[PDB]
RNA sequence: ACCCCAAUAUCGAAGGGGACUAAAACUAGAUUGCUGUUCUACCAAGUAAUCCA
RNA sequence: UGGAUUACUUGGUAGAACAGCAAUCUAGUUUUAGU
């Protein structure tokens, strides 16, 4: 409510005023022969006195003012300007906040805490001059980037209304994850391409500055990659490279960026863009890898030989797509599904069958009929007007709600009233309200079928023998009767480049950007980016040379027929470097009685014969800084034993003991739903110290027997992790998910910097402008100088003092244009370079620690007190998966390049149950953050 | 622990919001263990051929 | 008669495709209560 009601060219001449006052260095004089009239320490007197009595309450701020009343001259004695008028309402009214906050100190003196801050303790501060210099920084800062921003987004400043701060707050929010994704994958096309010469071993812009002989890189690139490149008309045959990075892939590449980066709408670019034919590749690719219902040959069609007519009734039934919000309220299929299996129980049609065995393929063919029902009778949706028996839902109506209630939520407000009668102190109600709508699905199942459980005609594994195996060995079976298991189309060139640079990326990069184009959506309440959110949707559940194309287990003949055949993308290079990480792990150095490597990496006969195929190590091999990332779990993984298979006390627990210990954490978590934590803490220490009521729990002997059989498990699972490299995919994602969080608030400075010159251009400050187009940099920089005012930013200046002013005031706010300072270091010694470029994933450890960068892109958002710890709590949120957070400590000032002893009280031992037990692996993954930061070798 | 709120250089704004705390269903994912069917490889016991007799 | 080139029977094991269950964690949505 601050804009809007004022600023009539008023707050212009403010903000003009103490620009370029900061710029000429006088508020720092101006403060002090101002404040000096504010006559301090005999108020401090009174206070004292005051709290004398110990008041902490509405009796204070009047003698405040009083004595501000005797200071300044109520009365209007004198004529001051408005500038000098603003300097003494930010000053009293910091003065006001001050001595609230002093006021809350002094209530927390003599509370059950006794932080400590004396009045007069604290006189040559920030009362004096140090933040109050700030705070009219980040007034005139915010202002400026108030005005900028709606100058770049074109606005009308007249006809802005209140909701527009909602409609533009997050279609820039976007716009900053849509730039962090658009360049890591220029830097996942680094890795397929080159340039025509060997010596440059640096990464290409594709997406701006073109450029010729742009060729192949014969190494890294696999059959699931180099197949997808050669399906979307990349490369022909004989791998050279077609015209349509010249022409379609390029083109379209470099406008979008340019459209979200100057924020240009203006329209849409031309007709002679992505036509429907150039979209049917990318529809061609999504259509041949999802799976068939046809290539389902595994609930096996022999269970449903006679009753081949009843699932025609069932992919008859009509659906609609509503999908509707009474799906949150039923409860889902894990609960309908102990009651289906019980009615399969209760059928006096069927027998037991021959024996334990050959009923569980009909059990496995059942549960996947029932469970896609179960989604099918709700969503039954609308009809025509002559439908007498009718959908599911209006029984269910029925039952809960009388007549003429039908359109009407029923089901809504009677679980709303089963919350409120659940939150009164009456926790049984939510349990019965989904056994009552339980038993009402029941009721319905039994009288519109129970033919589909008819199981009379029965074959005792008598013909399943060879039933299925004549059902494949013959051919033309056109009659496999399936389940329809409920089209991809692509609008316009915004989806189509985020279709192609999602089938380019790993699995956790598009959940960062479905994630927000989700959150946008719901922010706006509208439905514009929902044909991108399903095919981020439908790519993220995508996941030939598995077996018959691929690993011999016999490595001499692979290899050498690799090497004599120049499979083919197959390269000896990386078979060897697989072969020589085994050698490495199973060589005995102790060359004793100790084989304990068997059956894990080799069947039974090893030493250069034969060797297990491993998927966390092949697909390792390849990335060009395996080593680095390898070098600290080796050690690690030479050195655990085979406590797996080689005794009793490894096979107990992969079939009795884990089970035992997920169902006493089973037979908790539906006793104690729905308590306050405080009645969790006073059972959940209650039963350490039980005696006697452990016995009424699931095991016995009360707490040690528990114990011991999860140190068991725990340690099964250490010696799990690492044996299958489970730990090569946490260093990667740790270094992909820092890399991508860093690059976010590197270009947020991009976008602040297009602010500032829009926001000093409407206040005719850095005026006498220009446009230049196709560099999409702000600001200039010293590369090529002698006239670099002009051509190297996208926005002109008149002469070269025009420069030099901005980068004066910039420097007064706190950010420094100069030659090599942090920003124009000449190569990846600047953090725009080395983060922006995504060089933390591609080439780690080298002269930087990660901790010594999180300082550097956190001192560069310095200039302004909302971006306070703004990285430290956007950084550190990644690790919170695997170690707990200490957020008091956190929201508190520090730093990281020293301050020794610091990552051990940031951070905690994930500590981890619904009994509160410790994890499994939070020591050595601690120790592997902790180590993975700080490693400068 | 930060932002905004007036008759405002100042005059019960000597206050009030964002906000936290706890609990439900539903959705999506990662790891581990289990169950079912096909395909492949290895090891062990068995049935059935010369050869050495 | 024993070593030996053979074909298939179950039996441990291990990999790949698919379907289902349980535990632990993480992100989200709708909602309830109180301060």
């Amino acid at each position: 409510e601050k804009f809007k009601i004022e600023r009539e060219n008023k707050k212009d001449k403010i903000v003009k005023f103490f620009v370029e006052n900061i710029k000429n260095n006088s508020i720092k004089e101006k403060i002090e022969k101002i404040l000096a009239e504010f006559k301090i320490d005999e108020l401090i007197k009174k206070l004292e006195k005051e709290l004398k009595k110990g008041n902490c309450d509405t009796e204070i701020f009047g003698i405040f003012k009083k004595h501000y009343k005797v200071n300044f001259d109520s009365k209007k004695f004198s004529k001051k300007s408005d500038e000098e008028k603003e300097l003494y309402k930010i000053i009293y009214r910091y003065l006001k906040g001050r001595i609230e906050k002093i006021l809350v100190n002094e209530q927390k003196v003599r509370l059950k805490k006794m932080e400590k801050i004396e009045i007069e303790k604290i006189l040559n501060e920030s009362i004096l001059s140090e933040k109050i210099l700030k705070r009219v920084k980040q007034y005139t800062l915010e202002h400026i980037m108030y005005l900028g921003k709606l100058r770049h987004n074109d606005i009308d400043m007249t006809t802005v209304n209140t909701d527009d701060f909602s409609r533009l707050h997050a279609k820039e929010e976007l716009d900053l994850e849509l730039i962090t994704f658009f360049a890591s994958t220029n830097m996942e096309l680094n890795k397929i391409f080159s340039r025509e010469n060997i010596n440059n071993d640096e990464n290409i812009d594709f997406f701006g500055g073109d450029r010729e002989k742009n060729y192949v890189l014969d190494k890294k690139i696999l059959n699931s990659k180099i197949k997808i490149i050669r399906d979307l008309d990349f490369i022909d045959n004989k791998n050279n490279i077609t015209n349509n990075f010249i022409r379609k892939f390029t083109k379209i590449g470099t406008n979008e960026r340019n459209r979200i980066l100057h924020a240009i709408s203006k329209e849409r670019d031309l007709q002679g863009t992505q036509d429907d034919y150039n979209k049917v590749i990318n529809i061609i690719q999504n259509l041949k890898i999802s799976d068939e219902e046809v290539s389902k040959a595994l609930n096996l069609d022999v269970v449903f030989k006679d009753k081949k007519n009843i699932i025609t009734k069932i992919n008859d039934i009509k659906i609609s797509e509503e999908n509707n919000n009474d799906i949150k309220y039923l409860p889902s299929f894990s609960k309908v599904l102990p009651e289906i299996l019980n009615l399969y129980r209760n059928n006096p049609k069927n027998e037991p069958f021959d024996t334990i065995e050959t009923e569980k393929i009909v059990l496995n063919a059942l549960i996947y009929v029932n469970k896609e029902l179960y989604k099918k009778l709700i969503l039954e949706d609308d009809l025509e007007e002559n439908e007498s028996k009718n959908i599911f839902l209006q029984e269910l109506k029925k039952t809960l709600g009388n007549i003429d209630e039908i359109d009407e939520n029923i089901i809504e407000n009677y679980y709303k009233n089963a919350q409120i009668s659940a939150s009164k102190g009456n926790n049984k109600a939510i349990k019965k309200y989904q056994k009552k709508v339980i038993e009402c699905y029941i009721g319905y199942l039994r009288k519109n079928y129970e033919e589909l459980f008819d199981f009379s005609d029965f074959k005792m594994n008598i013909q399943e023998i060879k039933k299925q195996i004549k059902d494949i060995n013959d051919n033309k079976t056109y009659e496999r009767i399936t389940v329809k298991t409920s089209t991809i189309v692509i609008n316009d060139d915004f989806e189509y480049i985020i279709s192609i640079f999602a089938l380019l990326n790993s699995n956790a990069v598009i959940n960062k950007i479905r994630n927000r184009f989700f959150a946008t959506s719901v922010w706006l309440n509208t439905s514009e980016y929902q044909n991108i959110i399903d095919i981020l949707d439908e790519i993220m559940q995508l996941n030939c040379i598995t077996e018959n194309w691929n690993l011999n287990l016999e490595e001499f003949i692979q290899k050498m027929k690799e090497i004599e055949k120049d499979r083919i993308i197959f390269n000896s290079d990386f078979l060897k470097k697989y072969k020589k990480e085994i050698d490495n792990l199973i060589e005995d150095m102790e060359s004793e009685n100790e084989n304990k490597f068997q059956e894990i990496y080799y069947p039974k006969e090893r030493k250069n014969e034969l060797y297990i195929y491993k998927k966390n190590l092949f697909l390792n091999i390849g990335n060009p800084n395996f080593d680095k990332i390898y070098g600290l779990i080796s050690n690690d993984i030479k050195m655990a034993d085979a406590k797996f298979l080689f005794n009793i006390d490894g096979k107990n627990i992969r079939k009795n003991k884990i089970s035992e210990i997920d169902a006493i954490l089973k037979n908790l978590n539906d006793k104690l739903n729905g308590y306050s934590k405080e009645y969790k803490e006073k059972y959940i220490k209650k039963l350490k110290e039980n005696d006697d009521f452990f016995a009424k729990n699931i095991q016995n002997k009360n707490y040690k027997s528990f114990e011991k059989d999860y140190n068991r498990v725990s340690e099964y699972k250490k010696i799990r992790d690492l044996v299958e490299f489970n730990y090569l995919n946490k260093i990667e994602s740790y270094l992909i998910d820092i890399n991508w969080k860093l690059a976010i608030q590197m270009a947020r400075f991009e976008r602040d910097m297009h602010y500032i010159v829009n926001g000093l251009r409407e206040l005719g400050i850095i005026k006498l402008s220009g446009y230049n187009t196709g560099i999409s940099r702000a600001y200039p920089k010293r590369n090529g100088s002698d006239g670099f005012y002009t051509t190297t930013a996208y926005y002109k200046f008149f002469d070269e003092e025009s420069y030099k002013k901005f980068e004066k005031i910039c420097y007064g706010f706190g950010i420094d244009l100069s030659e090599n300072s942090e920003i124009n270091k000449p190569e990846n010694e600047s953090i725009r370079n080395y983060i922006s470029h995504f060089y933390i994933v591609r080439n780690p450890f080298a002269d930087y620690s990660i901790a010594e960068q999180i300082d550097r892109v956190s001192n560069l958002l310095s200039y302004s007190t909302r971006y306070n710890n703004s990285t430290y709590a956007s950084v550190f949120e990644v690790f919170k998966k695997d170690v707990n957070l200490d957020y008091d400590e956190l929201k508190k000032k520090f730093k990281l390049i020293g301050n020794n002893d610091i990552l051990e009280r940031l951070m905690k031992p994930k500590k981890v149950s619904v009994l509160e037990l410790e994890s499994y692996n939070s020591d050595y993954i601690k120790n592997l953050i902790i180590e993975l930061l700080t490693k400068i070798e």
